[PDB]
C-alpha cells in the first residue's frame, strides 16, 4: 500500500498538483480544458519535449469514463504522422482505490491554425498543410473513424509547419457540414472534408467563409456560395420541410468559384469546388483528393497510408458501473508499451 508509485513526483502546475513519473521533468503549463489540462515536459531519457495531459475527475460519471477511455483507445489505435499519437500512459496510482486519473504523453506541437491563421497564406503553405490534413483524415476514415469536429484549432503544427490532426474535446458551427447543421440527409466520412474546404478557403481569404446567427442563417451563407441545389440533390433530402424550402427559394445558380476566389489559381478553385459540395455522394473524399493536381509538388502515395485494421472499440455500446469503467482503463494502462 503506497500513496503514489515509486518514482514519482509532487509538483505543482498552474496552481494544480501533478503527479509525473521521474523522467519527465521541468513541467509547464500550456492550457486548461473541459475534460483535462495539458502541460509541456521534457523526458530525459532523450531529451524531446512531450505534452502530458492529465485528466480531470475521469471517474466522476459513466459519461466521464467512457470519454476518458475512448480518447485512451484512440490515440493507441492510430499511428500516422499526421494524427496526433499516444508515447506514452501513465497514471500515479498503486491500487483501485488509489486509482483517480491518469495521463498521456504526446508529441509536442508548438501551436495550431487558429492562432496562425491570417498570415495570408501563400499556396505552396496551403498546398503542404492540407495535403497534410488529408492524409491524416485518409488515415482514420479508413479506420473507420469520422472527426464530425475539425477546424483550425483542431489542427496542431510546429515551427517547420508539420501537421498533426486533433480533437481538443467536444454553439458555432463555422466548419461544420450542412448535413449536420440541417439534418436533412445522412452524413458518410465526407462531412469532414466538407471542413477541409472551409480551413482551406479561410487561408485563401484571411477570413472565415460560413458564420451566422442561427443554421438558417447559416444555409443562406452557404447557399450564396454553393448556389440553390437542383432536383438531384434536392430528391435525396429526407427531412420534407428543408426540401420544401429550398425548392420555395430563389433557383439561383452556382459557383464559379474563380469569382468567388478572384485570387485562387484554377486547381485551387477547382478543388474547392469538388470539396465544398452539398451532395455527400459527389463530395470529394479524403483519398480522392489527395489525388487532386493541387498537391502534385508534394504527393507521395507510399505516404497515404491506410490503417491496418479498423478502430474496433467492443464496448462502445456497453454500459457499466464507474468502477467497470475504471478497472478497464487501468488494465488498458498496465499493458500499454511505447
Ligand atoms: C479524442 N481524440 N480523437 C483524436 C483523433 C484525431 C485521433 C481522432 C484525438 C483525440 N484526442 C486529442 O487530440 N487530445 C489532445 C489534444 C491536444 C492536447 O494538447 C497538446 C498536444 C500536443 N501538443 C500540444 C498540446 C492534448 C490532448
Amino acid at each position: 500500500s503506497l500513496i503514489r508509485k515509486k518514482g514519482f513526483y509532487k509538483q505543482d502546475v498552474n496552481k494544480t498538483a501533478w503527479e509525473l513519473p521521474k523522467t519527465y521533468v521541468s513541467p509547464t503549463h500550456v492550457g486548461s480544458g473541459a475534460y483535462g489540462s495539458v502541460c509541456s515536459a521534457i523526458d530525459k531519457r532523450s531529451g524531446e519535449k512531450v505534452a502530458i495531459k492529465k485528466l480531470s475527475r475521469p471517474f466522476q460519471s459513466e459519461i466521464f469514463a467512457k470519454r476518458a477511455y475512448r480518447e485512451l483507445l484512440l490515440l493507441k489505435h492510430m499511428q500516422h504522422e499526421n494524427v496526433i499519437g499516444l508515447l506514452d500512459v501513465f497514471t500515479p496510482a498503486s491500487s483501485l482505490r488509489n486509482f483517480y486519473d491518469f495521463y498521456l504523453v504526446m508529441p509536442f506541437m508548438q501551436t495550431d491554425l487558429q492562432k496562425i491563421m491570417g498570415m495570408e497564406f501563400s499556396e505552396e503553405k496551403i498546398q503542404y498543410l492540407v495535403y497534410q490534413m488529408l492524409k491524416g483524415l485518409k488515415y482514420i476514415h479508413s479506420a473507420g473513424v469520422v472527426h464530425r469536429d475539425l477546424k483550425p484549432g483542431n489542427l496542431a503544427v510546429n515551427e517547420d509547419c508539420e501537421l498533426k490532426i486533433l480533437d481538443f474535446g467536444l454553439v458555432t458551427r463555422w466548419y461544420r457540414a450542412p448535413e449536420v447543421i440541417l439534418s436533412w440527409m445522412h452524413y458518410n466520412q465526407t462531412v469532414d472534408i466538407w471542413s477541409v474546404g472551409c480551413i482551406m478557403a479561410e487561408m485563401l481569404t484571411g477570413k472565415t467563409l460560413f458564420k451566422g446567427k442561427d443554421y438558417l442563417d447559416q444555409l443562406t451563407q452557404i447557399l450564396k456560395v454553393t448556389g440553390v441545389p437542383g432536383t438531384e440533390f434536392v430528391q435525396k433530402l429526407n427531412d420534407k420541410a428543408a426540401k420544401s424550402y429550398i425548392q420555395s427559394l430563389p433557383q439561383t445558380p452556382r459557383k464559379d468559384f474563380t469569382q468567388l476566389f478572384p485570387r485562387a489559381s484554377p486547381q485551387a478553385a477547382d478543388l474547392l469546388e469538388k470539396m465544398l459540395e452539398l451532395d455527400v455522394d459527389k463530395r470529394l473524399t479524403a483519398a480522392q483528393a489527395l489525388t487532386h493536381p493541387f498537391f502534385e509538388p508534394f504527393r507521395d502515395p507510399e505516404e497515404e497510408t491506410e490503417a491496418q485494421q479498423p478502430f474496433d472499440d467492443s464496448l462502445e455500446h456497453e454500459k457499466l458501473t464507474v468502477d467497470e469503467w475504471k478497472q478497464h482503463i487501468y488494465k488498458e494502462i498496465v499493458n500499454f508499451s511505447p
